[PDB]
């Protein structure tokens, strides 16, 4: 009966990926939601991992309510900084629109690592929670307008 | 009577009130009645209208058209300017490959004060401005029989 | 003749006539016809030419083109960029996945001195310019039998 | 022998004729036939493919691949960048979505200089690039007998 | 034991043969095999993928993956993020939409400097890097039954 979320972290870097995953979590469990965590190397597979999911529903496997997109970019010198957060998300977006599914977003897109740790901490922005909690309320929204 | 769907994402609780008074009041000077859902952040609104859609294919209810209500100021991070790009384009996209009447008052500022100075229905209204656009789409493709 | 839907986002009035005068003149000049619609910013073009294509296979009026009008000026906010690229986005999307003749006259400027020099007619001529690409797109369009 | 369709958004005249100079020469070299179509600028060229791929599938001329030449000179105007971006993703997304071979020799230069240095085929050949890499495509497309 | 197809976009040659050789390198360790692919830059690698998709639906070599290597130096033209852009955006919706597995060791930087300090396996290693994640897929992609 409680919902039961794929919460997809790409760890990149790991120290912020803990402080994101512990963000998430923490939201959950507080929710009373259910999860499975799968790793993944980048923010650039997400989506797709989201999309095995699906995929894999369909063919009988784990069904997921909603799922909780967790991952840290910080922009640096290289312009590839800007194209993992922008394909990530962007992907997500359309996955949640196409797909019509419950998708929080918890990827960190930040300047430097001091303001990714202020995002990432549960103590401080808790991108994570927030993006857990997300998750929730969409797949509150979700199940009240009967998509 | 047009019966419109507002998603706000209440991400600026201050913010997200002038927005909603401004596309309410639009919308009741239109004499258009509509149905107000909340979001988290301005990323939720287009699956929200999606939901929308898909809960009014499984007979739930219809909307004529939406108003998506948001706010993204630029400060520092570089995570607001996808937070604005990504909902409006995903609006655009949905309003294009779903063929629907979408007003988008989702302010993209670069500080709090603009951000009034557009959220405010005394101001420059973009509450308002986005349920009037909604309306007007709404008009458009009722003449055009889409 | 061709008869071709101009749809204008009619946000900046004066700015708008310019761009609405230019494309006009080309159609006029060409001989094709056509029929305005106008809409409140360029956010609202490709769902527009989107309801006149749904609406034509419902029997409504059939365009062989569109002349998409607008203009964006980059100001402070940062809610200029946006409507460029997204209305331009949906067009271009809408120009393959349709295959359809459209004119791209969405002005993009930095201030309202090149908005002046692209969209006057006398000058860059933005809106004829478009008006003549969409016409050009409908002449390639026969042309491959698409 | 393999027969492309060269579509050439003539905005700037005489780099249009070095970039389809080169591109011509390329696929002359290689004893390859073309049509060329040519469109008023870089935003219509995906749209014309389009046309070209409903056209041969409607018993018009089928084409091996595509080479898309086009010239865009960042200068003021946020519109240049907007033409660059949209015509290179549309032909992206066309590529994969269709799964065409199409030779980009869409030049997004900063200024005219470098942009004669692309395209002049004595030069860097941005025009020949894109017919030769075209090819490297219709070799690859049968390669994998897509 | 997986096998991959690596496609590389050799525009640096150089640069190339160190990505090429991180990806092999990743791939040969975990005891995957391989097939490798050349085209001429980033913009077709997407384009490739496709080819050999349809190729797999026509019976042709079936990939459990793929590897996308390349590398994108930002100068002065704008030229050179539209292809780290549309290259990266196109694979990540083609591995979304094909739910295949797909590492991507497209390089984009700003100078060769870093180019270097990542295409070396020595270094950053990012043909390794991408090799290695498309492994990850390729097991994802399994354990979830896709
Ligand atoms: O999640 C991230 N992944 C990153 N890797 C890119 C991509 O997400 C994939 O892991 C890999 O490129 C191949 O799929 C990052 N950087 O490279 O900087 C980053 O900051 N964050
Ligand atoms: O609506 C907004 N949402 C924001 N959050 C992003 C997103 O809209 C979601 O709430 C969340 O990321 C997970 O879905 C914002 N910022 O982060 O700055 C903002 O300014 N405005
Ligand atoms: O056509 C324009 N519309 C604008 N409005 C945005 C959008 O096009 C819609 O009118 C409205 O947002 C709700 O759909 C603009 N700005 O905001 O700056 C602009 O410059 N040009
Ligand atoms: O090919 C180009 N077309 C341009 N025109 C834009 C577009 O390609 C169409 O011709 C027209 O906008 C209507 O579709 C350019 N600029 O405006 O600068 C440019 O630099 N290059
Ligand atoms: O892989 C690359 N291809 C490049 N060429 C662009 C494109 O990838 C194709 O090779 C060609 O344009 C025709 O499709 C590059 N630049 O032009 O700078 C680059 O840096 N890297
Ligand atoms: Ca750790
Ligand atoms: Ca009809
Ligand atoms: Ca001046
Ligand atoms: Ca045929
Ligand atoms: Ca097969
Ligand atoms: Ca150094």
């Amino acid at each position: 009966d409680a919902p039961h979320l794929l919460i997809v972290e790409a760890r990149f870097y790991d120290d912020l990926a803990d402080a994101l995953l512990d963000g998430a979590k923490a939201a959950l469990d507080e929710a009373g939601a259910t999860y499975d965590v799968v790793t993944v190397p980048g923010a650039l597979e997400i989506p797709a991992t989201i999309s095995f999911a699906l995929d894999g529903a369909d063919n009988g496997g784990t069904e997921y309510d909603g799922f909780v997109a967790l991952g840290t970019v910080i922009r640096g010198e290289t312009y590839h900084f800007d194209i993992v957060s922008n394909e990530s998300c962007r992907a997500l977006t359309d996955l949640s629109v196409e797909e019509s599914i419950a998708i929080g977003n918890g990827i960190l897109t930040v300047e430097n690592e001091e303001q990714a740790w202020v995002h990432a901490r549960r103590e401080d922005k808790d991108k994570g929670g927030f993006a857990a909690r997300a998750a929730l309320t969409m797949i509150g929204l979700r199940k009240k307008f009967g998509a």
